[PDB]
Protein backbone atom coordinates (compact mmCIF):
# COMPACT_ATOMS: atom_id res chain seq x y z
CA UNK A 1 0.00 0.00 0.00
CA UNK A 2 0.82 3.70 -0.64
CA UNK A 3 0.35 6.66 1.97
CA UNK A 4 -0.32 8.87 -1.22
CA UNK A 5 -1.40 8.44 -5.28
CA UNK A 6 1.86 7.58 -7.36
CA UNK A 7 1.52 10.07 -10.80
CA UNK A 8 1.59 7.69 -13.65
CA UNK A 9 4.91 7.10 -15.43
CA UNK A 10 6.63 7.14 -11.64
CA UNK A 11 7.97 4.56 -8.90
CA UNK A 12 7.48 4.14 -5.56
CA UNK A 13 10.71 2.84 -3.71
CA UNK A 14 13.54 2.41 -1.10
CA UNK A 15 16.60 2.62 -0.58
CA UNK A 16 19.22 2.44 2.51
CA UNK A 17 21.37 5.57 3.11
CA UNK A 18 24.02 4.86 6.33
CA UNK A 19 21.53 1.79 7.74
CA UNK A 20 18.11 4.53 7.15
CA UNK A 21 15.20 2.87 4.89
CA UNK A 22 14.41 6.02 3.26
CA UNK A 23 11.26 6.17 0.54
CA UNK A 24 11.32 8.01 -2.18
CA UNK A 25 9.31 8.34 -5.58
CA UNK A 26 11.32 9.16 -9.11
CA UNK A 27 10.49 9.25 -12.45
CA UNK A 28 11.54 11.00 -15.79
CA UNK A 29 15.11 10.73 -17.24
CA UNK A 30 17.85 13.74 -17.39
CA UNK A 31 20.10 15.22 -14.87
CA UNK A 32 18.56 14.78 -11.47
CA UNK A 33 16.06 17.12 -9.20
CA UNK A 34 15.55 16.27 -6.24
CA UNK A 35 12.66 18.11 -4.33
CA UNK A 36 12.75 17.72 -0.40
CA UNK A 37 9.02 18.25 1.67
CA UNK A 38 8.72 19.85 4.85
CA UNK A 39 6.80 19.54 8.06
CA UNK A 40 2.95 18.30 7.83
CA UNK A 41 3.75 16.73 4.06
CA UNK A 42 5.47 14.33 2.77
CA UNK A 43 7.01 13.74 -0.93
CA UNK A 44 2.63 13.90 -2.35
CA UNK A 45 3.59 17.76 -1.82
CA UNK A 46 5.66 17.92 -5.21
CA UNK A 47 3.21 15.38 -7.08
CA UNK A 48 1.77 18.10 -9.38
CA UNK A 49 5.28 19.45 -10.53
CA UNK A 50 7.08 16.29 -10.52
CA UNK A 51 5.44 15.09 -14.58
CA UNK A 52 5.88 18.44 -15.60
CA UNK A 53 9.63 18.44 -14.50
CA UNK A 54 10.28 14.67 -15.58
CA UNK A 55 10.12 16.01 -19.03
CA UNK A 56 13.22 16.95 -18.48
CA UNK A 57 14.58 15.89 -15.11
CA UNK A 58 14.88 12.35 -13.76
CA UNK A 59 13.04 13.92 -10.38
CA UNK A 60 13.57 12.18 -7.23
CA UNK A 61 10.78 13.11 -4.34
CA UNK A 62 12.15 11.72 -1.06
CA UNK A 63 9.95 11.05 2.21
CA UNK A 64 12.31 13.15 5.18
CA UNK A 65 13.52 10.60 7.96
CA UNK A 66 10.28 9.32 9.92
CA UNK A 67 7.97 11.01 8.17
CA UNK A 68 6.09 9.58 5.75
CA UNK A 69 7.59 6.16 4.71
CA UNK A 70 10.99 6.73 5.55
CA UNK A 71 12.69 5.34 8.66
CA UNK A 72 13.68 7.32 11.80
CA UNK A 73 17.42 8.38 11.50
CA UNK A 74 20.22 6.79 13.24
CA UNK A 75 22.07 9.75 13.98
CA UNK A 76 19.80 12.58 14.92
CA UNK A 77 17.26 15.21 13.67
CA UNK A 78 19.95 17.86 13.38
CA UNK A 79 20.06 19.83 10.09
CA UNK A 80 23.58 18.77 9.58
CA UNK A 81 22.78 14.63 10.48
CA UNK A 82 19.72 14.91 8.68
CA UNK A 83 21.46 16.52 5.31
CA UNK A 84 23.79 13.21 5.32
CA UNK A 85 21.14 11.33 4.18
CA UNK A 86 19.43 13.16 2.03
CA UNK A 87 23.00 13.90 0.13
CA UNK A 88 23.96 10.31 0.52
CA UNK A 89 20.70 9.30 -0.84
CA UNK A 90 21.22 12.01 -4.44
CA UNK A 91 24.63 10.55 -4.73
CA UNK A 92 23.29 7.30 -4.92
CA UNK A 93 21.04 8.42 -8.34
CA UNK A 94 23.77 11.36 -9.30
CA UNK A 95 27.06 9.85 -8.79
CA UNK A 96 29.05 12.06 -11.60
CA UNK A 97 26.84 14.86 -12.11
CA UNK A 98 25.93 17.95 -9.59
CA UNK A 99 22.28 17.76 -9.14
CA UNK A 100 19.58 20.41 -8.87
CA UNK A 101 17.77 21.14 -5.16
CA UNK A 102 14.45 22.54 -4.16
CA UNK A 103 13.29 22.57 -0.96
CA UNK A 104 10.25 23.69 1.11
CA UNK A 105 10.06 24.44 4.51
CA UNK A 106 11.80 22.61 7.08
CA UNK A 107 13.20 21.05 3.83
CA UNK A 108 15.59 23.49 3.96
CA UNK A 109 16.80 23.03 7.21
CA UNK A 110 17.33 19.21 6.27
CA UNK A 111 19.62 19.94 3.07
CA UNK A 112 21.73 23.60 3.98
CA UNK A 113 24.28 22.12 5.79
CA UNK A 114 24.81 19.44 2.90
CA UNK A 115 24.55 22.01 0.18
CA UNK A 116 27.29 24.38 1.79
CA UNK A 117 29.52 21.54 2.58
CA UNK A 118 29.47 19.62 -1.14
CA UNK A 119 28.59 22.84 -3.26
CA UNK A 120 30.32 21.25 -6.51
CA UNK A 121 27.39 18.41 -6.04
CA UNK A 122 24.96 21.17 -6.71
CA UNK A 123 23.97 22.61 -9.78
CA UNK A 124 21.40 24.75 -8.95
CA UNK A 125 19.18 25.58 -6.23
CA UNK A 126 15.49 26.50 -5.50
CA UNK A 127 14.35 27.09 -1.54
CA UNK A 128 10.92 28.47 -0.52
CA UNK A 129 8.93 29.37 2.49
CA UNK A 130 11.35 29.04 5.69
CA UNK A 131 14.26 30.13 7.05
CA UNK A 132 17.19 29.11 6.89
CA UNK A 133 18.05 28.40 11.12
CA UNK A 134 20.01 31.14 11.96
CA UNK A 135 19.63 33.50 14.61
CA UNK A 136 16.80 36.01 12.76
CA UNK A 137 14.42 32.98 13.59
CA UNK A 138 14.58 34.43 17.28
CA UNK A 139 13.21 37.78 16.04
CA UNK A 140 9.38 36.19 15.05
CA UNK A 141 7.02 37.54 17.66
CA UNK A 142 4.87 35.34 19.85
CA UNK A 143 2.11 37.23 19.19
CA UNK A 144 0.23 39.47 17.23
CA UNK A 145 -1.90 42.55 16.63
CA UNK A 146 -4.10 40.54 14.40
CA UNK A 147 -4.27 36.61 16.51
CA UNK A 148 -1.95 33.73 16.31
CA UNK A 149 1.57 34.81 15.06
CA UNK A 150 3.69 32.66 12.59
CA UNK A 151 6.18 30.33 14.37
CA UNK A 152 4.78 29.85 17.87
CA UNK A 153 4.70 26.67 16.64
CA UNK A 154 8.54 26.57 17.13
CA UNK A 155 8.05 26.79 20.69
CA UNK A 156 5.37 24.31 21.07
CA UNK A 157 6.97 21.64 19.02
CA UNK A 158 10.65 22.25 20.80
CA UNK A 159 8.86 21.82 24.32
CA UNK A 160 9.91 18.95 26.43
CA UNK A 161 7.94 16.24 27.95
CA UNK A 162 6.35 15.77 24.73
CA UNK A 163 4.15 18.23 24.66
CA UNK A 164 3.42 18.60 21.16
CA UNK A 165 2.66 14.41 20.98
CA UNK A 166 0.87 13.92 23.50
CA UNK A 167 -1.85 16.50 23.11
CA UNK A 168 -1.71 16.62 18.96
CA UNK A 169 -2.36 12.71 19.22
CA UNK A 170 -5.97 11.58 19.28
CA UNK A 171 -6.47 14.87 17.45
CA UNK A 172 -4.14 14.66 14.74
CA UNK A 173 -6.73 15.74 11.86
CA UNK A 174 -7.97 18.49 13.79
CA UNK A 175 -4.47 19.79 14.43
CA UNK A 176 -3.07 19.85 11.15
CA UNK A 177 -6.42 21.56 8.88
CA UNK A 178 -5.92 24.13 11.75
CA UNK A 179 -2.02 24.36 11.07
CA UNK A 180 -2.45 24.02 7.52
CA UNK A 181 -5.40 26.53 7.00
CA UNK A 182 -3.78 28.89 9.62
CA UNK A 183 -0.75 29.52 6.98
CA UNK A 184 -2.32 29.65 3.73
CA UNK A 185 -4.24 32.02 2.03
CA UNK A 186 -5.99 29.46 -0.22
CA UNK A 187 -7.22 27.16 2.22
CA UNK A 188 -9.67 25.67 -0.79
CA UNK A 189 -6.79 23.68 -2.07
CA UNK A 190 -6.78 22.03 1.14
CA UNK A 191 -9.76 19.42 0.49
CA UNK A 192 -11.24 17.52 3.38
CA UNK A 193 -9.10 14.42 1.31
CA UNK A 194 -6.21 15.91 0.80
CA UNK A 195 -6.29 16.56 4.74
CA UNK A 196 -7.44 12.99 5.29
CA UNK A 197 -3.93 12.12 3.48
CA UNK A 198 -1.45 14.20 5.10
CA UNK A 199 -3.36 13.35 8.43
CA UNK A 200 -2.94 9.62 8.31
CA UNK A 201 0.40 10.05 7.61
CA UNK A 202 1.95 11.84 10.52
CA UNK A 203 -0.26 10.62 12.81
CA UNK A 204 1.79 7.19 12.41
CA UNK A 205 3.53 7.25 16.05
CA UNK A 206 6.81 7.20 15.17
CA UNK A 207 6.13 10.03 12.55
CA UNK A 208 4.24 12.14 15.10
CA UNK A 209 7.40 11.92 17.27
CA UNK A 210 9.66 12.58 14.30
CA UNK A 211 7.77 15.74 13.23
CA UNK A 212 8.76 17.38 16.31
CA UNK A 213 11.94 16.15 16.91
CA UNK A 214 13.11 18.36 14.19
CA UNK A 215 12.11 21.02 16.39
CA UNK A 216 13.55 19.84 19.07
CA UNK A 217 16.84 20.12 17.36
CA UNK A 218 16.23 23.39 15.52
CA UNK A 219 18.64 25.31 18.42
CA UNK A 220 21.34 22.89 17.91
CA UNK A 221 20.66 23.23 13.85
CA UNK A 222 21.33 27.13 14.49
CA UNK A 223 24.37 26.49 16.16
CA UNK A 224 25.82 24.22 13.48
CA UNK A 225 24.53 26.70 10.81
CA UNK A 226 26.72 30.24 12.64
CA UNK A 227 29.48 28.10 12.21
CA UNK A 228 28.88 26.33 8.13
CA UNK A 229 27.90 29.56 6.87
CA UNK A 230 31.05 30.83 7.20
CA UNK A 231 31.35 29.67 3.55
CA UNK A 232 28.76 31.18 1.05
CA UNK A 233 26.60 29.85 -1.15
CA UNK A 234 28.21 29.96 -5.17
CA UNK A 235 25.71 28.53 -7.07
CA UNK A 236 22.80 29.71 -9.14
CA UNK A 237 19.77 30.01 -6.73
CA UNK A 238 16.34 31.24 -6.68
CA UNK A 239 14.01 31.82 -3.66
CA UNK A 240 10.21 31.44 -3.85
CA UNK A 241 7.80 33.00 -0.88
CA UNK A 242 4.19 33.55 -0.50
CA UNK A 243 3.32 37.24 -0.03
CA UNK A 244 -0.29 36.41 0.89
CA UNK A 245 -1.33 35.92 4.81
CA UNK A 246 0.67 32.47 6.06
CA UNK A 247 3.71 33.77 3.95
CA UNK A 248 7.26 34.89 4.21
CA UNK A 249 7.41 37.38 1.91
CA UNK A 250 10.34 39.94 1.78
CA UNK A 251 12.11 37.56 4.28
CA UNK A 252 12.77 34.61 1.93
CA UNK A 253 15.23 36.89 -0.79
CA UNK A 254 16.60 39.12 2.21
CA UNK A 255 17.97 36.39 4.19
CA UNK A 256 19.16 34.18 1.38
CA UNK A 257 21.11 37.34 0.34
CA UNK A 258 23.36 36.49 2.96
CA UNK A 259 23.92 33.41 2.61
CA UNK A 260 24.39 33.14 -1.42
CA UNK A 261 26.18 35.21 -3.86
CA UNK A 262 24.05 34.44 -6.85
CA UNK A 263 20.29 34.73 -6.02
CA UNK A 264 17.08 36.05 -7.35
CA UNK A 265 13.82 35.82 -5.73
CA UNK A 266 10.24 36.11 -6.53
CA UNK A 267 7.36 36.91 -3.68
CA UNK A 268 4.09 35.59 -4.94
CA UNK A 269 0.83 37.55 -4.16
CA UNK A 270 -2.39 35.94 -3.12
CA UNK A 271 -0.61 32.55 -1.75
CA UNK A 272 0.42 31.53 1.50
CA UNK A 273 3.23 29.10 2.51
CA UNK A 274 2.34 26.07 1.30
CA UNK A 275 3.05 27.60 -2.18
CA UNK A 276 2.86 23.86 -4.17
CA UNK A 277 -0.85 23.53 -3.43
CA UNK A 278 -2.33 26.92 -3.53
CA UNK A 279 0.12 28.18 -6.33
CA UNK A 280 0.64 25.47 -8.14
CA UNK A 281 0.92 26.54 -11.55
CA UNK A 282 2.81 30.08 -11.01
CA UNK A 283 5.25 28.15 -8.47
CA UNK A 284 5.55 25.33 -10.98
CA UNK A 285 6.39 27.74 -14.05
CA UNK A 286 8.91 29.42 -11.88
CA UNK A 287 10.64 26.47 -10.73
CA UNK A 288 10.64 24.53 -14.24
CA UNK A 289 12.05 27.50 -16.03
CA UNK A 290 14.80 28.43 -13.20
CA UNK A 291 16.01 24.89 -13.56
CA UNK A 292 15.97 24.83 -17.09
CA UNK A 293 18.33 27.85 -18.08
CA UNK A 294 20.78 24.75 -17.30
CA UNK A 295 21.28 21.66 -19.41
CA UNK A 296 18.73 19.15 -19.62
CA UNK A 297 16.74 16.67 -20.96
CA UNK B 1 -18.38 21.53 48.41
CA UNK B 2 -14.61 23.32 48.58
CA UNK B 3 -12.13 22.97 45.13
CA UNK B 4 -9.39 24.47 47.75
CA UNK B 5 -8.80 24.12 51.85
CA UNK B 6 -9.93 27.03 52.95
CA UNK B 7 -7.32 28.60 55.85
CA UNK B 8 -8.02 28.61 59.04
CA UNK B 9 -10.59 31.59 60.16
CA UNK B 10 -11.66 32.19 56.47
CA UNK B 11 -14.79 31.66 55.19
CA UNK B 12 -15.60 30.89 51.64
CA UNK B 13 -18.67 32.81 50.35
CA UNK B 14 -20.53 33.57 47.12
CA UNK B 15 -21.45 37.21 46.05
CA UNK B 16 -23.72 37.82 43.37
CA UNK B 17 -22.28 40.90 41.07
CA UNK B 18 -24.07 42.39 38.08
CA UNK B 19 -25.61 39.22 37.54
CA UNK B 20 -22.67 36.86 37.70
CA UNK B 21 -22.11 34.78 41.05
CA UNK B 22 -18.35 35.18 42.29
CA UNK B 23 -16.49 33.12 44.70
CA UNK B 24 -13.85 34.61 47.47
CA UNK B 25 -12.25 33.50 50.73
CA UNK B 26 -12.38 36.24 52.76
CA UNK B 27 -10.96 36.68 56.46
CA UNK B 28 -9.10 38.98 58.66
CA UNK B 29 -10.34 42.50 60.34
CA UNK B 30 -9.10 45.88 59.33
CA UNK B 31 -8.87 47.85 55.66
CA UNK B 32 -9.40 45.87 52.97
CA UNK B 33 -6.87 43.98 50.44
CA UNK B 34 -8.08 42.07 47.60
CA UNK B 35 -5.56 39.45 46.68
CA UNK B 36 -6.40 38.75 42.36
CA UNK B 37 -5.12 35.56 40.81
CA UNK B 38 -3.73 34.18 37.99
CA UNK B 39 -4.08 31.57 34.88
CA UNK B 40 -3.80 27.86 35.73
CA UNK B 41 -4.20 28.73 39.59
CA UNK B 42 -7.86 30.24 41.64
CA UNK B 43 -7.44 32.30 45.07
CA UNK B 44 -5.21 29.22 46.48
CA UNK B 45 -2.31 30.61 45.67
CA UNK B 46 -2.45 33.24 48.20
CA UNK B 47 -3.15 30.22 50.70
CA UNK B 48 0.35 31.42 52.75
CA UNK B 49 0.07 34.69 52.38
CA UNK B 50 -3.40 35.52 53.56
CA UNK B 51 -3.30 34.39 57.35
CA UNK B 52 -0.10 37.03 57.89
CA UNK B 53 -2.36 39.83 56.17
CA UNK B 54 -4.93 38.77 57.97
CA UNK B 55 -3.75 39.98 61.35
CA UNK B 56 -3.49 43.53 60.07
CA UNK B 57 -6.06 43.73 56.95
CA UNK B 58 -9.29 42.45 56.19
CA UNK B 59 -8.25 40.00 53.25
CA UNK B 60 -10.45 39.03 49.99
CA UNK B 61 -9.38 36.45 47.43
CA UNK B 62 -11.74 35.98 44.73
CA UNK B 63 -11.96 33.74 41.99
CA UNK B 64 -11.49 34.84 38.74
CA UNK B 65 -14.68 35.15 36.71
CA UNK B 66 -15.39 31.07 34.86
CA UNK B 67 -12.44 29.89 37.10
CA UNK B 68 -12.17 28.47 40.20
CA UNK B 69 -15.71 28.06 41.52
CA UNK B 70 -16.69 32.02 39.97
CA UNK B 71 -19.27 31.62 37.53
CA UNK B 72 -18.07 33.10 33.89
CA UNK B 73 -18.95 36.76 33.11
CA UNK B 74 -21.94 37.88 31.00
CA UNK B 75 -20.46 40.88 29.69
CA UNK B 76 -16.86 39.69 27.90
CA UNK B 77 -13.49 38.51 29.06
CA UNK B 78 -11.27 41.89 28.24
CA UNK B 79 -9.63 43.78 30.63
CA UNK B 80 -12.13 46.82 31.19
CA UNK B 81 -14.96 43.97 31.28
CA UNK B 82 -13.76 41.57 34.37
CA UNK B 83 -12.48 45.31 36.02
CA UNK B 84 -16.09 45.85 36.51
CA UNK B 85 -16.73 42.88 38.44
CA UNK B 86 -13.63 43.14 40.89
CA UNK B 87 -14.07 46.97 41.29
CA UNK B 88 -17.95 46.47 42.19
CA UNK B 89 -16.67 42.97 44.65
CA UNK B 90 -14.28 45.22 46.54
CA UNK B 91 -16.78 47.90 46.78
CA UNK B 92 -18.94 45.91 48.77
CA UNK B 93 -16.33 45.19 51.30
CA UNK B 94 -15.25 48.34 51.69
CA UNK B 95 -17.68 50.61 50.44
CA UNK B 96 -16.68 54.58 52.19
CA UNK B 97 -12.83 53.62 52.17
CA UNK B 98 -9.83 53.12 49.69
CA UNK B 99 -8.48 49.42 49.52
CA UNK B 100 -5.62 47.73 48.81
CA UNK B 101 -4.57 45.30 46.03
CA UNK B 102 -2.59 42.60 44.93
CA UNK B 103 -2.70 40.71 41.30
CA UNK B 104 -0.62 38.19 40.03
CA UNK B 105 -0.71 37.84 35.84
CA UNK B 106 -3.75 37.81 34.32
CA UNK B 107 -5.16 39.04 37.59
CA UNK B 108 -3.04 42.37 36.52
CA UNK B 109 -5.28 42.56 33.25
CA UNK B 110 -8.87 41.85 34.75
CA UNK B 111 -7.41 45.13 37.26
CA UNK B 112 -5.49 47.78 35.49
CA UNK B 113 -8.92 48.87 33.99
CA UNK B 114 -9.97 49.70 37.43
CA UNK B 115 -7.07 50.79 38.85
CA UNK B 116 -6.99 53.62 36.42
CA UNK B 117 -10.86 54.79 36.06
CA UNK B 118 -11.32 54.97 39.81
CA UNK B 119 -7.92 55.54 41.14
CA UNK B 120 -9.41 57.37 44.82
CA UNK B 121 -10.61 53.61 45.02
CA UNK B 122 -7.09 52.48 45.29
CA UNK B 123 -4.77 52.86 48.30
CA UNK B 124 -1.73 50.95 47.30
CA UNK B 125 -0.83 48.53 44.76
CA UNK B 126 1.19 45.62 44.37
CA UNK B 127 1.64 43.77 40.73
CA UNK B 128 3.73 40.76 39.95
CA UNK B 129 4.81 38.51 37.05
CA UNK B 130 2.82 39.61 34.08
CA UNK B 131 3.09 42.54 31.03
CA UNK B 132 0.03 44.77 31.57
CA UNK B 133 -1.70 44.46 28.24
CA UNK B 134 -0.14 46.77 25.43
CA UNK B 135 2.19 47.18 22.65
CA UNK B 136 5.07 45.48 24.18
CA UNK B 137 3.29 42.26 24.35
CA UNK B 138 4.16 41.95 20.39
CA UNK B 139 7.86 42.48 21.10
CA UNK B 140 7.83 38.67 22.91
CA UNK B 141 9.72 36.34 21.01
CA UNK B 142 7.92 33.24 19.29
CA UNK B 143 11.30 31.22 20.20
CA UNK B 144 14.73 31.57 22.29
CA UNK B 145 17.98 30.05 21.53
CA UNK B 146 16.93 28.49 24.78
CA UNK B 147 14.14 26.73 23.97
CA UNK B 148 10.26 27.23 24.32
CA UNK B 149 9.26 31.44 24.91
CA UNK B 150 7.60 32.57 28.07
CA UNK B 151 5.04 33.67 25.76
CA UNK B 152 4.38 31.60 22.92
CA UNK B 153 0.87 30.18 24.51
CA UNK B 154 -0.45 34.01 23.99
CA UNK B 155 -0.91 32.66 20.64
CA UNK B 156 -1.95 29.10 21.24
CA UNK B 157 -4.88 30.01 23.99
CA UNK B 158 -6.18 32.81 21.54
CA UNK B 159 -6.17 30.55 17.95
CA UNK B 160 -9.61 30.22 16.37
CA UNK B 161 -11.29 26.75 16.16
CA UNK B 162 -10.73 26.25 20.49
CA UNK B 163 -7.81 24.99 19.47
CA UNK B 164 -6.51 25.09 22.92
CA UNK B 165 -9.39 23.49 24.41
CA UNK B 166 -9.97 20.71 22.02
CA UNK B 167 -6.02 19.39 22.19
CA UNK B 168 -6.13 20.20 26.03
CA UNK B 169 -9.49 18.52 26.92
CA UNK B 170 -9.17 15.03 28.59
CA UNK B 171 -5.72 16.21 29.26
CA UNK B 172 -5.68 18.94 31.58
CA UNK B 173 -3.59 17.62 34.70
CA UNK B 174 -0.51 16.83 31.80
CA UNK B 175 -0.76 20.11 30.30
CA UNK B 176 -1.09 22.33 33.38
CA UNK B 177 2.16 20.25 35.36
CA UNK B 178 4.18 20.92 31.80
CA UNK B 179 2.64 25.19 32.10
CA UNK B 180 3.43 25.48 35.41
CA UNK B 181 7.30 23.78 35.97
CA UNK B 182 8.01 25.17 32.66
CA UNK B 183 7.75 28.40 34.37
CA UNK B 184 9.41 27.78 37.47
CA UNK B 185 12.70 28.05 38.34
CA UNK B 186 11.89 26.61 41.80
CA UNK B 187 9.96 23.14 40.41
CA UNK B 188 9.97 21.92 43.47
CA UNK B 189 7.07 22.50 45.13
CA UNK B 190 4.54 21.59 42.82
CA UNK B 191 4.14 18.34 44.07
CA UNK B 192 1.49 16.03 42.49
CA UNK B 193 -0.95 16.72 45.09
CA UNK B 194 -0.62 20.38 44.75
CA UNK B 195 -0.93 19.51 40.36
CA UNK B 196 -4.26 17.59 41.66
CA UNK B 197 -5.99 20.51 43.33
CA UNK B 198 -5.69 23.03 40.24
CA UNK B 199 -6.02 20.62 37.19
CA UNK B 200 -9.15 19.31 38.75
CA UNK B 201 -10.36 22.79 39.22
CA UNK B 202 -9.57 24.14 35.78
CA UNK B 203 -10.48 21.12 34.04
CA UNK B 204 -14.07 21.71 34.70
CA UNK B 205 -15.12 22.32 30.88
CA UNK B 206 -16.65 25.93 31.64
CA UNK B 207 -13.45 26.62 33.07
CA UNK B 208 -10.79 25.59 30.63
CA UNK B 209 -12.76 27.79 27.98
CA UNK B 210 -13.07 30.44 30.43
CA UNK B 211 -9.34 30.36 30.73
CA UNK B 212 -8.88 30.90 27.17
CA UNK B 213 -11.04 33.32 26.92
CA UNK B 214 -8.94 35.53 29.04
CA UNK B 215 -6.20 35.22 25.93
CA UNK B 216 -8.59 36.06 23.10
CA UNK B 217 -9.96 38.62 24.35
CA UNK B 218 -6.16 39.95 24.86
CA UNK B 219 -5.76 42.19 22.16
CA UNK B 220 -9.69 43.82 23.13
CA UNK B 221 -7.67 44.71 26.41
CA UNK B 222 -4.39 45.75 24.55
CA UNK B 223 -7.02 48.65 22.22
CA UNK B 224 -8.58 49.03 25.69
CA UNK B 225 -5.71 50.14 27.84
CA UNK B 226 -4.04 52.22 24.79
CA UNK B 227 -7.01 54.66 25.70
CA UNK B 228 -6.48 54.25 29.64
CA UNK B 229 -2.82 55.03 29.50
CA UNK B 230 -3.18 58.48 29.04
CA UNK B 231 -3.50 58.36 32.33
CA UNK B 232 -0.73 57.70 34.98
CA UNK B 233 -1.17 56.34 38.39
CA UNK B 234 -0.51 58.29 41.53
CA UNK B 235 -1.02 55.85 44.33
CA UNK B 236 1.55 53.63 45.71
CA UNK B 237 3.27 51.19 43.55
CA UNK B 238 5.54 48.13 43.90
CA UNK B 239 6.13 45.75 41.20
CA UNK B 240 7.65 41.96 42.04
CA UNK B 241 9.28 39.74 39.20
CA UNK B 242 10.70 36.45 39.09
CA UNK B 243 14.38 36.67 38.17
CA UNK B 244 15.17 32.35 37.38
CA UNK B 245 13.59 30.51 35.05
CA UNK B 246 10.32 31.32 33.71
CA UNK B 247 10.63 34.89 35.42
CA UNK B 248 9.25 38.19 33.76
CA UNK B 249 12.61 39.67 35.34
CA UNK B 250 13.54 43.55 34.72
CA UNK B 251 10.73 43.54 32.24
CA UNK B 252 8.24 44.00 34.85
CA UNK B 253 9.09 47.12 37.06
CA UNK B 254 10.51 48.60 33.36
CA UNK B 255 7.28 48.63 31.99
CA UNK B 256 5.15 49.52 35.33
CA UNK B 257 7.21 53.14 35.01
CA UNK B 258 5.64 54.16 32.13
CA UNK B 259 2.24 53.49 34.28
CA UNK B 260 3.16 54.71 37.32
CA UNK B 261 4.84 57.67 38.77
CA UNK B 262 5.37 55.91 42.26
CA UNK B 263 7.21 52.38 41.84
CA UNK B 264 9.47 50.34 43.45
CA UNK B 265 9.81 47.42 41.98
CA UNK B 266 12.13 43.74 42.64
CA UNK B 267 13.24 40.69 40.89
CA UNK B 268 13.54 37.74 43.13
CA UNK B 269 16.41 35.52 42.06
CA UNK B 270 16.03 31.71 41.84
CA UNK B 271 12.33 32.37 41.66
CA UNK B 272 10.17 31.78 38.43
CA UNK B 273 6.79 33.13 37.71
CA UNK B 274 4.96 31.52 40.77
CA UNK B 275 5.97 33.87 43.39
CA UNK B 276 3.62 33.29 46.15
CA UNK B 277 4.27 29.13 46.46
CA UNK B 278 8.28 28.89 44.77
CA UNK B 279 9.57 31.93 47.05
CA UNK B 280 6.75 32.36 49.46
CA UNK B 281 9.26 34.10 52.10
CA UNK B 282 10.77 36.71 50.51
CA UNK B 283 7.56 37.53 48.20
CA UNK B 284 4.90 37.71 51.28
CA UNK B 285 7.59 39.86 53.49
CA UNK B 286 7.81 42.19 50.31
CA UNK B 287 3.94 42.49 50.16
CA UNK B 288 3.42 42.24 53.74
CA UNK B 289 5.88 44.79 54.58
CA UNK B 290 4.75 46.95 51.15
CA UNK B 291 1.47 47.22 52.50
CA UNK B 292 1.75 47.76 56.16
CA UNK B 293 3.31 51.20 55.05
CA UNK B 294 -0.03 52.61 55.10
CA UNK B 295 -3.17 52.03 57.08
CA UNK B 296 -3.59 48.17 58.88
Amino acid sequence: AEEFPVPNGFESAYREVDGVKLHYVKGGQGPLVMLVHGFGQTWYEWHQLMPELAKRFTVIAPDLPGLGQSEPPKTGYSGEQVAVYLHKLARQFSPDRPFDLVAHDIGIWNTYPMVVKNQADIARLVYMEAPIPDARIYRFPAFTAQGESLVWHFSFFAADDRLAETLIAGKERFFLEHFIKSHASNTEVFSERLLDLYARSYAKPHSLNASFEYFRALNESVRQNAELAKTRLQMPTMTLAGGGHGGMGTFQLEQMKAYAEDVEGHVLPGCGHWLPEECAAPMNRLVIDFLSRGRHH
